[PDB]
């Protein structure tokens, strides 16, 4: 059983039993419901100092580590699962990619045009549902699939 992508897991602290899904990195309570030949997705980037372009809208020369973004991610995360905060609000102030003016949209693509993990994550996440941190060569994403 599970849906391919998906794993039984236990709750380190809890106990309580979890579902992973090893190419979007998302996490759930739930038992995992279940290929286009599209998706649309929007994306959260928060790059670091090993970036392919170390640089952004944001800042100039971007010094943070790997280490560092990715506790960046999660806490945006967080934000996002609460509902303190929105994606869109959050790609917007934050994202370290030239898409944060758009809330993060990237449009429509195919497979075959972004790097890989990405778009793995993407075609893998169901519609309306957001990935965990996804690493690729531009830093770690939070991807968001909305068609
Ligand atoms: C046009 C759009 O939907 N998104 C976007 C805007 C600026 C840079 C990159 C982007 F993906």
């Amino acid at each position: 059983k599970l849906p391919p992508g998906w794993e039984k897991a236990m709750s380190r602290s809890s106990g309580r039993v979890y579902y992973f899904n090893h190419i979007t990195n998302a996490s759930q309570w739930e038992r995992p419901s279940g290929e286009p030949a599209r998706v649309r997705c929007s994306h959260l980037l928060v790059k670091h100092s090993q970036s392919r372009r170390p640089s952004s809208w944001r800042q100039e020369k971007i010094t943070r580590t790997k280490e560092e973004a990715l506790e960046l991610i999660n806490g945006y995360i967080q934000k996002i699962k609460s509902g303190e905060e929105d994606f869109e609000s959050l790609a917007s102030q934050f994202s370290d990619c030239s898409s944060a003016k758009a809330r993060g949209d990237l449009g429509a693509f195919s497979r075959g045009q972004m790097q890989k993990p990405f778009e793995d994550a993407s075609f893998a996440l169901r519609t309306g549902e957001m990935s965990g941190p996804v690493f690729t060569d531009s830093g770690i994403h939070i991807i968001l699939r909305t068609e």
